[PDB]
């Protein structure tokens, strides 16, 4: 199994104990590390942060401590939008300009591949032809990478993609059987399945549907989404389940009405380190739990939630990660990806569960590292 871990280049700006840089990563936890994000200018890949080149070096130097580790660079993301991708794929010349720039960039800075995070072809402004042109891009990139491997006498660069977990976005965006032949891994974003775009509480990454959900609401769970990809042509061994190391918070309209599907009035209060209403890192979650919140296990969906007065939290913990890891192995998927390792309790000082409790849980459950026998 694979354990693919995203690192974000803005985590460094969080205050105090929230600040996270590449040298804070334990190099033995994951099998693949992905650097989020690079950008694009004039149809070529580029850096975004002033110190990206310095961080790139520190990131890829982690391979000196774990010879099996592979690193990838991700391009795009939610805030990047779609317009630069649409223009880049619209002509063969623009795609070749981009692909050539990628090969040079990855080899220059020591990355083993590119992760495409276009969110999403065919949605958010992207016109319908981008569904097919995304396949064309991935095909041409895979072929270019195969040719570069022969010409430079080096192992081929990898090409992966982060893909939608919402059904409407999947149908508008991806030619699943063709795309599956050219991608090395398919990282399915099976999180943010509920949030304050809806007017009621719901879980971030439930494994199963809630009993009352019907219609399109019955698709908002990990099991349905992963099986949708599989049943529509993606090989199970290339499919990677997304795991969030954060939760969403809501304000309850009525504190007595505090279950799943209860009416809400908006986002919960920002945490002191991530500073985003509606969102808490796992280490911020631990503070909330230990301050007196009530913790509930939702047995239908196999995830926890917690509330305190009019604040409600949908999240994941060690138990839900463990249940989902067992489930994914039983369904023969290729492994797990985490968004994002800088949101784990990496110092160990918030949750009393060791360093990197959530990420270590997946490392153990998928057998990446085993309990060694060192008695003598
Ligand atoms: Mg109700």
């Amino acid at each position: 199994y694979n354990l693919i871990c995203y690192f974000t280049n803005w985590a460094q700006y969080r205050p105090g104990l929230g600040s996270f840089k590449p040298d804070d990563i334990n190099p033995c936890l994951c099998t693949h590390l992905i650097y989020a994000f690079a950008g694009m200018q004039n149809n070529e890949i580029t850096t975004i942060e002033w110190n990206d080149v310095t961080l790139y070096k520190a990131f890829n130097d982690l391979k000196n401590r774990n010879s099996k580790l592979k690193t990838l660079l991700a391009i795009g993301g939610w805030n990047f939008g779609t317009a630069p991708f649409t223009t880049m794929v619209s002509t063969s010349q623009n795609r070749q300009t981009f692909i050539t720039s990628v090969i040079k960039f990855l080899r220059q800075y020591g990355f083993d591949g590119l992760d495409l995070d276009w969110e999403y072809p065919g949605s958010r402004g992207s016109p319908p032809q981008d569904k097919h042109l995304f396949t064309v891009l991935v095909k041409e990139m895979r072929e270019a990478f195969e040719q570069e491997a022969i010409e430079s006498n080096r192992p081929r660069l990898m090409v992966t993609a982060a893909v939608a977990g919402g059904i409407s976005n999947i149908q508008a965006g991806y030619e699943i059987p063709e795309l599956s032949k050219y991608l090395d891994f398919i990282h399915v974003m099976t999180y943010d399945l509920h949030g304050s775009w809806e007017g009621y509480t719901g879980e971030n990454s439930p494994l199963y549907k809630y009993p009352t959900e019907t219609g399109s609401n019955a698709y908002l769970n990990v099991d349905y989404v992963m099986n949708y990809w599989k049943n529509n042509g993606a090989p199970a061994e290339k499919l990677i389940v997304g795991f969030p190391e954060y939760g969403h918070t809501f304000i309850l309209r009525n504190p007595s009405d505090n279950g799943i599907g209860a009416p809400t009035s908006g986002d919960g209060p920002a945490g002191p380190y991530t500073r985003q209403a509606g969102f808490w890192a796992y280490y911020e979650i631990c503070t909330f739990l230990r301050s007196g919140a009530t913790e509930v296990w939702d047995a239908s969906q196999e995830v926890p939630y917690a509330y305190k007065a009019n604040e409600w939290l949908g999240y994941d913990n060690i138990k839900s990660f463990s249940v989902k890891a067992q489930w994914l192995k039983q369904n023969n998927f290729g492994g797990a990806m985490i968004w994002a390792i800088d949101l784990d309790d990496f110092t160990g000082s918030f949750c009393d569960q060791g360093k990197f409790p959530l990420t270590s849980t997946l490392n153990k459950a998928l057998g990446i590292s085993t309990h060694h026998h060192h008695h003598h």
